[PDB]
């Protein structure tokens, strides 16, 4: 697979590290929605809304299966570390017309 996954489940964003590349998502947006990034860095989302959301890659993007992120609450985090050069679009399970992409050079 083309990441790995620090967090399973939601996190406290409170928990995030200062360093972080962090994408927020608010107003029924993905707040960086083109990405990027290089290989081996980590890419944390979070949610700053009450409305739930979720990072989702389809088959195929990111290893042979979908890769469908946990439901995330407000002030919840997660990560996907990128290990592999190439452009992974993503969209949000809960409301596919929010889209983003990292791209991994
Ligand atoms: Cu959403």
């Amino acid at each position: 697979d083309k990441a790995t996954i620090p967090s399973e489940s939601p996190f406290a964003a409170a928990e995030v590290a200062d360093g972080a590349i962090v994408v927020d998502i608010a107003k029924m947006k993905y707040e960086t929605p083109e990405l990027h990034v290089k290989v081996g860095d980590t890419v944390t989302w979070i949610n700053r809304e009450a409305m739930p959301h979720n990072v989702h890659f389809v088959a195929g993007v990111l290893g042979e299966a979908a890769l469908k992120g946990p439901m995330m609450k407000k002030e919840q985090a997660y990560s996907l570390t990128f290990t592999e050069a190439g452009t992974y679009d993503y969209h949000c399970t809960f409301h596919p017309f929010m889209r983003g992409k990292v791209v991994v050079e």
